[PDB]
């Protein structure tokens, strides 16, 4: 009879793209040091179905140069091993992923030159992409969350303009819509969904990294700014824990931060939760 329940933060970048996986425990404030992805990458991003972690696109920044990364993998705490599983259709750097029901959708990314509105969903039981309506906007840096089984394409950046808007994709529809604009345009931010509403914090505004957060109200279709976060950071993961948000590193424009911040909306404080073990951005993040 033990415990308890983990922040796992896969990747990111500290003067190359990474493979670290480690995992934070907020009941006692430790890190544990788990199995290297089988490939080094940035600006992938991460989720959790069915117990099991995954790492979805993403870049390796390495000394044999910079690859894009169509893969997804598949981490099992249990075992502490990687399993690849089926790629992409296309390669995918500074993604946004989101869960329904099982089934990981992938939005837009970029390789290269390009920057992709292809959003596609995968299939745990049968291990096959599909892809689905593309976004109504071109996309890279891109926040995702799921909110009452839809969901939200938040901020990035299209080829030519950092984006305060935002789309909403209806999954009966196979359709997406246009929401109300965000407050200000960020690029990189870390989006999440709690109690009832979306949060967009920092990210990049095309001239600063920001502290700010806002909200989304599904049911008044508004953006409302709430406390910033003590630090400015883009390129930050972002994801929650029994009531509240856990933001993860981020670049703030001279360093990568460490730092981790914990935001309680019944309060709307943040405070300063602990050290990652070192200094990184543009990591995937998620919880089980
Ligand atoms: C091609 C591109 C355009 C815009 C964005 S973006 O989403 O609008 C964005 C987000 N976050 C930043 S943080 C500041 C910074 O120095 N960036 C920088 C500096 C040197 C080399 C690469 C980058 C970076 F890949 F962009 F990071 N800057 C951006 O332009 C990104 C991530 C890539
Ligand atoms: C939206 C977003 C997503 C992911 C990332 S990220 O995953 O963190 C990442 C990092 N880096 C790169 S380019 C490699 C590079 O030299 N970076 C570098 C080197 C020196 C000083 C500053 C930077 C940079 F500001 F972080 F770019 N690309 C990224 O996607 C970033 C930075 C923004």
């Amino acid at each position: 009879p033990k415990v308890g329940r983990l922040i796992y933060t896969a990747g990111g970048y500290f003067r190359q793209s990474l493979s670290y996986l480690e995992a934070y425990n907020p009941s006692d404030g430790t890190w544990l040091r788990l199995a290297d992805l089988q490939v080094p990458r940035s600006g992938l991003a991460g989720c959790v179905v069915g117990g099991l972690l995954y790492a979805v696109g993403g870049r390796n920044n390495s000394p044999d140069g910079n690859t894009d990364s169509s893969a997804l993998d598949c981490y099992n705490p249990m075992t502490n091993q990687w399993s690849p599983c089926a790629p992409m259709s296309v390669p995918r750097n500074r993604i946004g992923v989101g869960v329904i029901d099982g089934h990981i959708y992938a939005v837009g990314g970029s390789h290269g030159c390009i920057h992709h509105n292809s959003v596609e969903r995968y299939e745990p039981e049968r291990d096959e992409w599909h892809l689905v309506a593309p976004m109504l906007t071109r996309r890279i840096g891109v926040g995702v969350a799921v909110l009452n089984r839809l969901l939200y394409a938040v901020g990035g950046f299209d080829g030519t303009n950092r984006l305060n808007s935002a789309e909403c994709y209806y999954p009966e529809r196979n359709e997406w819509r246009m929401i109300t604009a965000m407050n200000t345009i960020r690029s990189g931010a870390g989006v999440c969904v709690l109690h009832n509403c979306i949060y967009a914090a920092g990210g990049y505004d095309g001239q600063d990294q920001l502290n700010s957060v806002e909200r989304y109200d599904v049911e008044t279709e508004t953006w409302t700014f709430v406390a910033p976060m003590k630090h400015r950071r883009s390129a930050l993961g972002i994801t929650v824990h029994q009531g509240r948000i856990y933001v993860l590193g981020g670049y703030d424009g001279h360093t990568f931060l460490d730092s981790v911040e914990c935001y309680d909306p019944d309060t709307d404080t943040w405070s300063e939760v602990t050290r990652m073990t070192s200094g990184r951005s543009g990591v995937g993040v998620a919880v089980t």
